[PDB]
């Protein structure tokens, strides 16, 4: 039974008050006592434990005196060190309780039966009255087995979702499950540990297989709520890792994961395993969890009590710091870019182990160097995330070969048609049907993903003509001193990168984190040239001015469309290899450690830069290859491209920018060196329709500035300087307040100031717009450099003094007073404050 709905058929209201908190909350827990969720009126803690005693004794077939009953509570369900973590942890992994009772007997109790889940006693409650005169907070908790493990917040048809969760007894630290509705919109999200929060684009709303949206209260409790739905949202659905953070899964992972499990138990029970149609294949596009999704139901996979083994093999191409970090508790040290098979032929052999995690080298050269295994004749599941076609085609063919019994299952963003095929085979052909999708449209549509802000670059008359070459036999005769490599080329280049990079990143306004970003290069060369220039100018930027603060930049490249870089760093020629040397000493003397040059070390060094650069402890990564595909970092908003990247290459490339994070990060930042525009259009036309480009590609800088409409549904948005010009006219302070309806006025349209300039900042007119704004006078001299830097005419200086945009005084005017009405209401429905862009 899919718990993602192939076919689902929309409520109809029951005609009944749906207005206020407290009819939500009515025809909630009718719906809910409607699906089998019993209404239990407890007011107190002291009811609460009553009844997880009375559910927990019947769970497990067993029975608590008083005093037995205390010391489990005290010990393990209760215990008052236990944080949100602990209990999170205590139901996903420590959920058996091996008890003494008086008598000194031990039974195994369960908080949970994860192997049936119908067994488990679902119940719901609301909120407790508490004391004197504050309310409202209106609440349903989902109690499973006594334990409160989901909660809905209700909000009135009017408040905006978004700014109700901004808004936002020992039992309720087992809250897994947070759910919030006006009604019109219900969104879900995760308990978290952090002491850094996530944000409200990491809520999702609950959906059916087509990845169609299902928004009002109603709905959701028909299709989410369904104890079965539910249950296995909370129990196999719910991620919580080694860094022991809860996950829970988007609809789209979830019901790719179930018609995986679902199609090889039907491929096994036909007997109809090793051929395409015992398998299948998952297309999610870059960015929307891939890794978390595959490996979830690879997990899942070994549950299947007639499947031996299942394989979750990845690329050492994709790898990073946590995902290895992670590995490591399933197949210890068999996870790396190294070409050895014992540590797997160790996992083999491993008792008491279905799941093994691999690489599809080490694959590969096993099913090469052993010819009969045990393992070929068992039965064996395969989940391949994101695997490149470098070893995978060689791979394939061995697999078919030596594995009897198998069901392989593969999991892309830029799956490979005849036309980007390029010697390689589809993944049609290779892993047949298709059990699921979910393109970048609907993951742009949700917001699951970032769009893309494409720019060439064109200051360079110079280079032009190279740098929009077509013809390819010209393209790769033009790398060299004498074309690409040209040292005033790469001088500006990165002087450019140099003078923006504070600007792309949001490291503008002052007392900002902002994010971090990284270059990715043609050849060994260009990273080499680019290195040494980036030194060289920064320096010489030091020299010029002591106030000045440096870029930290790091490089790592090997001896290698994207070419697959390998470990083995004695592939590499000594020139490179004394480059690598010197970067990597200079790594070492500012971030105090050892790494050396051989495989090891490098392997480490590969580890460390991967978590340095997701921290941001490194300012610019500039890598040739490295990094440019299964890199996860969240904080990364921009890449600066010189290089020929077409199709799945480019669409990987650029999706290293496209993480959600929060408001401060609008779209992901794609600043090329090169023209892309062309092979980005083919890309982008490639993994969806003809629209697909008015979607992912971002709007105008003119756009923004004086107002579009956008495609879907019309919605005509103002644009910046109409929100100034409004802002003047309307609003001019102090005295515009005290009146509530010029507040509220004043609240959405500074709103849109604040989104449209937080937008804007990632122009480069816009940025010159800004600049021009000191100056001055005259003292030319002062012009010739603004000119100079941001590559203006004479004509477009002079257009450039008529833009007349408000004074810092007056914007910070705006922002105190919207402060301080944000500060006032605490104690105005469809309103929302931006809060992440005040901060
Ligand atoms: N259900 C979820 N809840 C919260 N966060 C999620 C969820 N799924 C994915 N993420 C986050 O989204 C980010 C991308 O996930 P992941 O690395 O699996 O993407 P991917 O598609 O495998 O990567 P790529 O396509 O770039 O190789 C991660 O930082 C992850 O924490
Ligand atoms: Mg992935």
């Amino acid at each position: 039974n899919f718990i993602v709905l192939d076919k689902y058929i929309k409520a109809e209201p029951t005609g009944d008050s749906y207005q206020s908190e407290s009819d939500l909350e009515r025809e909630l827990i009718q719906d809910l006592r409607n699906q089998g969720y019993e209404f239990i009126s407890v007011k107190s803690q002291s009811a609460m434990l009553a009844n997880v005693r009375e559910q927990l004794q019947n769970l497990n077939g067993v029975v608590f005196n008083d005093s037995e009953w205390r010391r489990f509570t005290e010990q393990y369900l209760d215990n008052p060190s236990d944080g949100i973590l602990d209990k999170t942890r205590k139901i996903h992994i420590d959920y058996i309780c091996d008890f003494i009772f008086d008598d000194e007997r031990l039974e195994n109790i369960y908080l949970i039966d994860k192997k049936n889940l119908m067994r488990n006693k679902v119940q719901i409650i609301q909120q407790f009255e508490q004391a004197g005169s504050h309310a409202n907070r209106y609440d349903v908790t989902i109690l499973v087995n006594g334990l409160p493990l989901v909660q809905i917040e209700l909000k009135k048809r009017g408040v905006a979702i978004r700014e109700a969760f901004n808004q936002i007894n020992s039992l309720f630290k087992y809250l897994q499950l947070f759910v919030i509705s006006n009604g019109t919109d219900t969104r879900y999200f995760a308990n978290t540990t952090k002491r850094d929060e996530n944000s409200f684009d990491f809520t999702m709303n609950w959906a059916k297989s087509d990845n169609t949206l299902i928004k009002d209260l109603k709905d959701f409790t028909a299709t989410c709520f369904q104890k079965h739905t539910l249950l296995n949202v909370l129990v196999n659905y719910s991620v919580f890792d080694s860094s022991q953070t809860l996950l829970v899964m988007r609809p789209y992972q979830i019901a790719a994961t179930e018609r995986i499990l679902w199609k090889i138990k039907s491929s096994f029970t036909a007997k109809n395993w090793s051929k395409p149609e015992s398998g299948g294949y998952i297309w999610h596009t870059t960015g929307s969890g891939k890794t978390l999704t595959s490996f979830k139901a690879a997990r899942l996979a070994t549950e299947l009590d007639f499947i031996d083994k299942v394989f979750f093999v990845v690329d050492r191409k994709d790898l990073d710091y946590q995902t290895m970090k992670e590995y490591q508790r399933f197949s210890p040290d068999s996870v790396n870019g190294s070409e050895n098979t014992a540590g797997l032929k160790r996992n083999l052999d491993k008792d008491d182990n279905k799941i093994i995690v691999t690489t599809i080298q080490k694959l590969n050269n096993l099913m090469k160097a052993e010819s009969d295994l045990p393992v070929y004749n068992q039965q064996v599941v395969f989940i391949f995330d994101e695997c490149h076609r470098s070893q995978f085609g060689e791979a394939q063919k061995n697999l078919k070969k030596k594995f009897k019994r198998y069901y392989q299952f593969g999991f892309t963003g830029t799956p490979i048609f005849p036309e980007n095929a390029l010697g390689s085979e589809t993944t049609a052909s290779v892993f047949g049907r298709e059990l699921h999708s979910y393109v970048i449209t609907d993951a742009i549509r949700d917001e699951k993903v970032l769009k893309f802000k494409v720019d060439y670059n064109d200051v360079r008359p110079q280079f032009k003509s190279l740098e929009t070459e077509t013809d390819e036999k010209k393209l790769s005769a033009a790398e060299n001193q004498q074309a690409f490599l040209h040292p005033m080329r790469i001088q500006e280049i990165t002087q450019y990168i140099l003078n923006n990079f504070r600007q792309k990143t949001h490291r503008t306004f002052p007392g900002s984190k902002g994010f971090n970003a990284m270059l990715a290069v043609s050849s060994v060369d260009a990273a080499k040239a680019y290195y040494a220039t980036f030194k060289r100018l920064q320096e010489e930027a030091a020299n010029k001015s002591a106030t000045y603060k440096p870029l930290r930049i790091a490089t790592i490249f090997s001896f290698a469309e994207i070419s697959d870089e390998t470990f083995d760093t004695s592939a590499m020629d000594s020139s490179a290899k004394e480059f690598l040397d010197a970067a990597i000493r200079e790594y070492n003397s500012h971030f105090k450690t050892n790494f050396s040059t051989d495989s090891n070390g490098f392997q480490n060094y590969y580890r460390d830069l991967a978590q340095r650069v997701k921290n941001q402890d490194i300012d610019l990564l500039i890598v040739v290859g490295m990094f440019l595909t299964g890199f996860d970092a969240p904080t990364l908003n921009t890449l600066f491209v010189d290089k020929n990247l077409r199709y799945h290459g480019l669409m990987q490339a650029f999706s290293r920018t496209n993480r959600i994070y929060d408001a401060t990060k609008t779209f992901g930042n794609i600043v090329t060196f090169r023209d892309l525009e062309r092979s980005t259009i083919d890309a982008i036309t490639l993994f969806g329709d003809k629209n697909t480009k008015n979607v992912v590609l971002e709007k105008s800088y003119t756009e923004y500035m004086e107002g579009f409409t956008d495609a879907a549904t019309g919605e005509a948005k103002r644009g910046f300087m109409t929100v100034v010009s409004e802002l003047e006219q309307r609003f001019p302070d102090p005295t515009s307040i005290e009146s509530e309806k010029e507040k509220k006025d004043f609240v959405k349209l500074f709103g849109e100031y604040l989104r449209a300039e937080n937008i804007l900042q990632n122009y480069d007119e816009f940025a010159t717009l800004k600049a021009l704004q000191q100056i001055d006078l005259s003292d030319p001299v002062a012009v010739e450099k603004f000119k100079a830097e941001h590559y203006v005419d004479d004509e477009k200086f002079a257009e450039l003094q008529t833009i007349r945009l408000p004074a810092d005084r007056k914007i910070q005017d705006y922002r105190s007073a919207y402060n301080d009405i944000r500060d006032w209401q605490r104690r105005w429905d469809d309103v929302v404050f931006e809060v992440d862009l005040l901060k």
